[PDB]
This record gives structure tokens, C-alpha cells and sequence, in this order.
């Protein structure tokens, strides 16, 4: 025909490398099972022939169940999946750059080239207050040059339970947002930075992370802290000047106009003791501090060594104001200063400086930190740490070192959580296959931790709609959002498939704890599916980006997130039935 169609997964993409073997695809029929207020997600390839094909449209029923209870047509939602370039590599500036469908786009219709793979997304939002069944329903695909249409028989059942709110769960997730990033992208200008001109570009994104669990707001305290490794440059949310007397003052307008959004939106609630803003950081890179010179009038710079009397003096002095500054906000209870992998000495003199310093009531700033553990059971430095997070390639998959530590820190009350980052495998990259991003999810499970920390929100280069290759890392790895048009009416970003399967990967553990919860005698029934988690392979492909160590791999990172979404799901199925008898 001029156009082929057929179901395809979301957990891998469809590339245009791939066009033969795809269009022998012949896939009509899909089913699937939620929970009420949960998602489904699925896609749709089509190809094209010797001759292109224009207004490609997708279009769904409304979906109905037994008792013909519906759901509209509206909560289901198809969106092209628009493709980007990618160079393949890490700091590879020779390696292949390469097409892949890494941006949920939009709805209405689509030309396609001759002998193109084109691709749809299908969300579907099953409505908190659905009634359960089996439903049924069907999308359809059409054209112009085609003088007809080819259809599709989609179902799910929806569970009778409701998926729970974010803030009904126990599940830590913390992506870093980079919120001058938007102001570029954008073009707000200095002067409208954290006023409404701006919050309009960022609450979108925002409520985006809050419905999906987010509760980690990173707020920067000194000036490039990451050494400007971004595309845009990191500036202080917090001022630093030094005055004729000589000792430093603090302009904290940018961090709480921040802050104030994220209370706002619902991410932060100070009063409550929810939500973590994480303050970035006491061992900023090379231990740098930029800072105005009201007597010498210019800009200078301090980097003093963890520990010596300078470095003890200058951190009294922001920690003990902006404690005081915190406390009249009554933001301090939430606030956790940020370090990262230091030496031991570093760690040390951070942690006993921040214990050190104290209100009223003898309280120290909490402490958080991506950090390097892997064995050994000596957690008591580790303990003095109310947050940390602990990369992936430094969990030993073939031992119970990391799960015995997060355990100690759950029964202490503390948090724990894993990421992933460049020269991970599993990730999220643009590269990655997006099934990835749930069994990331799930390991953090498997490992009992808190949660997920990733440092990639929304770190875009200059164009991502259209290249994402960076200098550094493999592509994508800074962004798991895209952004909106500049022109845009409208949206101000777009969701990637990668994503979406964190955010799956986030409400499917969330379903495995809920059950752990409210029906004890399924736990370890639950607890042994969990444990049976296998970790397929890191490679790493001829350009230094890592990936599958082979096809075997690929595939075990597919069959088990749906083995243990399966399980998760039978064992929901008999919770139910022993509700009802
Ligand atoms: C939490 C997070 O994602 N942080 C980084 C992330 O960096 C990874 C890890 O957190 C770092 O400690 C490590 O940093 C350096 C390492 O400790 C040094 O011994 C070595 O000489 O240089 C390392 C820098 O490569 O780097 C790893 C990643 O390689 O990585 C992402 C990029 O995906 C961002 O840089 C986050 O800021």
C-alpha cells in the first residue's frame, strides 16, 4: 500500500535504520491492566513506501466496559513521536549522529516522507473515579493517498484499586531542575528572572515532576558550582558579596522566589516536613566560591580546603546566616545541604562543620549526598548523612552490601535512593531503550532504597527539538523533558518515552508497596518477586557510550520489568478477589 500499520512497543524505539524489518510487522491487537487513576502506554508505527503519504491521523474511540461505564476518547491521548539527532557517542565528536523518536510530540496529522518509519505514542489516562471491567475500544489510522482506514483493537482492564496520589507513597524521587536553563531557552531576560514572565515557563514542567512523585528541589548556593559542565552555565540562586568589613554577605532573592514557586506548586511543604530542598553545595567544584568585592570592587574568588580555618570561617559564616534566614521563613526543617563524591577528609570537615552549627533547639542542617558505597557494614559516618544516593555502577549486583546499608537507613528513618548518569546500563539516555528507565525503578526497589535521584530534569543544549549532541555524556543524558517551541502557543515541554517509563516504573512500585501495605499476608510473596530481579549486562558500543552488553541483555531488561509488573498485577488480582470472596 502507500502506508503500512501496526501496534508496536514502547519499550524500545522504532529507527528508520530498522524500515525493512519493521514493515513486516502486522500487530492488530493490544491488551493491558491498570489500576483505576493509573496509565497505560502504547504506540503505533506506520511506514511509507516508493511514494511519501500526507495528513497521516490517528483517532481513538471512547472505551467502554461490561457494564458500559466509559471512558472518553479525551483521556486518551496520541502524539507523534518526533525525531531528533543524536550523536552516538560520549565525547565522541566523529561518531554517527543519528535519528531517534526521543520526544513525545503532538496530536492531528503528520506528512511522511517516502520510505519513512513515523511512530505514535498512545496515553492513556485511566480517570480516578473509573469503575473497574474490561474495556474496549479501538484507534484508528488513516490518510489521504489511502482510501482507507486500518483499525485496531485495543482493551485493558482496569483493577479495582486506585493507584496512590504521590503524596500517599513512601517513593523518594529527586531530578535536578535547572531553572535559569528555561530562562535561556525562553529568552527571559535578567530582570524578569523568577517573576511571573518566568514562573510561566516553569509550572508546567513542575507539576509534570509533582505528579509523577518528585519531591527534590535543588536550590544552587554558590556561584557555577558544577564547574559550568552544562550546556548553560549554573548561577548561584543565593548572592555572595564581600563587604568593607570584610566578612560576606548574602542576596537570597533568587532562592526564595525558587522556592516560594516550589511551595506553591506543591512540591515543598515546609510546614508539613515535606519535600527536600537540596542546597548545591559545600564542596562545590574545586571548592570554588565567586563572590562580589564591595572594597575592591570587582568580582574575585575564594577556594579554601575542606577543613582549614578559612574554609571553617567562611562556611560559619553562610551557614549561620542562612539558617537564621531559613528559620524566618520556616523553611529550615526541609533544608539539607548538598555534598558530593569528596575524600573522606572533605566528607569529614563538611559533616562536622554542618553538626556544629545549631539553632535554638539544637538543630543542625540535614545533609545530603550522592556518594561511592559499595561494602563493608561500618555505617557510622554513612548514618550521619539524612539523604544519599549511590550510582548504579557502584552497586554490586552479585551482593547484599548496598541492600543491607539501605536497610539500616530505613529502620533510622533516613533516606536512600540510586541514579543513574553517564556510562550507566541500565539508563535513560536518548540512546536507551526507554524500558530501561522502569527497571531503573525497579532495581531501587530491589534494593530497598527510597527511591530514584537523577540529575537531568531539563539540562537542554541549544536546540534539543532538533540535536541533542552535546560535548559531553551520552545523548540526552542532561534532559529527560524537551522543551516547547520558542513559538509556543501553548506547551512549554514535551515528555519522552524514556521518561514515561520512569514514570511507570514509579507508580508500578508504588502499587507493590501499596499491596506490602494492605495486605500483610502477601508481603513476601511480594518481597521474593522483588528479590528475584535480574541485571542484565553493561557494554558499551564502539563510540564509549555504554549500553547492552549484548541482545540477551536487551531483552532481560524488557522481560523483567513486565515479569515483575505481571506478578505485581496477579498478586493485586488476589487481594481484590479476597476482597470480594
Ligand atoms: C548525581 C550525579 O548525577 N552527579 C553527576 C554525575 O557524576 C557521576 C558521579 O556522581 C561523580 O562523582 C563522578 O565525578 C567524578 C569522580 O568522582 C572523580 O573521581 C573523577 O575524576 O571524575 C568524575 C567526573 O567524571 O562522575 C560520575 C559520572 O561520570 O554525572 C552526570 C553526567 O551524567 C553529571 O555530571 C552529574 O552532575
Amino acid at each position: 500500500t502507500t502506508l503500512g500499520a501496526s501496534i508496536g512497543s514502547t519499550d524500545f524505539h522504532y529507527l528508520q535504520k530498522d524500515y525493512d524489518e519493521i514493515k513486516k510487522l502486522n500487530l492488530n491487537t493490544w491488551n493491558e491492566v491498570a489500576w483505576i487513576g493509573d496509565e497505560l502506554n502504547s504506540k503505533i508505527v506506520m511506514w511509507t513506501n516508493s511514494s511519501p503519504v500526507n495528513n497521516v491521523t490517528l483517532s481513538s474511540s471512547d472505551f467502554i466496559n461490561e457494564n458500559g461505564d466509559l471512558i472518553s476518547s479525551n483521556n486518551i491521548k496520541i502524539s507523534w513521536l518526533k525525531e531528533t539527532l543524536a550523536n552516538i557517542g560520549r565525547s565522541n565528536p566523529s561518531a554517527p549522529l543519528e535519528p531517534f523518536p526521543d520526544i513525545i510530540h503532538n496530536s492531528g496529522s503528520l506528512n511522511i516522507e517516502k520510505n519513512k518509519i513515523a511512530s505514535a505514542w498512545i496515553n492513556i489516562k485511566i480517570p480516578r473515579n473509573a469503575k473497574p471491567g474490561i474495556y474496549n475500544g479501538s484507534i484508528e489510522v488513516t490518510a489521504d493517498e489511502l482510501e482507507k482506514s486500518y483499525t485496531f483493537d485495543y482493551s485493558f482492564e482496569v483493577l479495582n484499586l486506585v493507584q496512590p496520589l504521590p503524596s500517599e507513597t513512601n517513593t523518594q524521587i529527586e531530578f535536578w531542575q535547572h531553572p535559569y536553563t528555561i530562562a535561556r531557552y525562553y529568552k527571559i531576560c535578567k530582570e524578569d528572572l523568577f517573576t511571573e514572565k518566568h514562573f510561566k515557563y516553569l509550572r508546567g514542567n513542575l507539576k509534570e515532576y509533582r505528579n509523577m512523585g518528585g519531591r527534590g528541589v535543588i536550590a544552587t548556593i554558590v556561584h557555577e558550582a558544577w564547574n559550568h559542565q552544562s550546556y548553560d552555565s549554573d548561577p548561584s540562586m543565593i548572592k555572595w558579596r564581600k563587604n568593607s568589613y570584610g566578612t560576606f554577605e548574602f542576596d537570597y532573592s533568587h532562592f526564595d522566589k525558587w522556592i516560594q514557586l516550589n511551595i506553591d506548586l506543591g512540591i515543598l511543604d515546609p510546614e508539613k516536613g515535606f519535600g527536600q530542598i537540596k542546597c548545591y553545595s559545600i564542596v562545590p567544584w574545586n571548592n570554588r566560591i565567586q563572590y562580589f568585592n564591595e572594597a575592591t570592587n570587582k568580582e574575585e574568588a575564594i577556594n579554601p580546603t575542606p577543613g582549614s580555618d578559612l574554609w571553617i570561617n567562611i562556611w560559619t559564616q553562610f551557614l549561620t546566616s542562612f539558617m537564621s534566614h531559613l528559620e524566618e521563613k520556616g523553611w529550615f526543617n526541609i533544608t539539607y545541604i548538598s555534598m558530593n563524591q569528596r575524600s573522606m577528609d572533605d566528607l569529614k570537615a563538611c559533616v562536622d562543620l554542618i553538626e556544629n552549627i545549631t539553632n535554638n533547639s539544637y538543630e543542625h542542617f540535614k545533609i545530603s549526598s550522592a556518594m561511592d558505597y559499595e561494602s563493608g557494614n561500618d555505617y557510622s559516618f554513612l548514618d550521619r548523612i539524612d539523604d544519599i544516593s549511590i550510582g548504579l555502577s557502584h552497586i554490586n549486583h552479585n551482593s547484599d552490601d548496598m541492600k543491607n546499608m539501605a536497610t539500616h537507613r530505613q529502620e533510622l528513618g533516613l533516606l536512600t535512593t540510586i541514579y543513574t548518569c553517564t556510562g550507566d546500563y541500565p539508563s535513560s539516555f536518548t540512546i536507551s531503550d526507554p524500558s530501561e528507565g522502569a527497571f531503573t525503578i525497579w532495581y531501587s526497589l530491589y534494593q530497598n532504597t527510597n527511591g530514584f535521584l537523577r540529575w537531568s530534569w531539563d539540562g537542554w543544549v541549544e536546540n534539543p527539538l532538533e540535536n541533542v549532541s552535546y560535548k559531553y555524556w551520552e545523548p540526552g543524558d542532561p534532559f529527560l523533558i524537551y522543551p516547547a517551541e520558542k513559538d509556543s502557543i501553548g506547551k512549554t515541554f514535551y515528555s519522552t518515552p524514556r521518561l514515561e517509563k520512569l514514570k511507570e516504573g514509579i507508580r508500578d512500585i508504588n502499587k507493590a508497596k501499596y499491596l506490602m501495605e494492605k495486605a500483610p499476608n502477601l508481603k513476601n510473596s511480594i518481597e521474593n518477586l522483588i528479590y528475584s530481579l535480574k541485571r542484565p549486562n553493561k557494554g558499551e558500543n564502539a563510540y564509549g557510550s555504554a549500553v547492552a552488553a549484548s541482545k540477551e541483555d536487551r531483552d532481560l531488561t524488557i522481560s523483567e520489568a513486565n515479569r515483575i509488573k505481571n506478578g505485581i498485577n496477579n498478586f493485586a488480582r488476589e487481594f481484590i478477589s479476597l476482597t470480594m470472596e
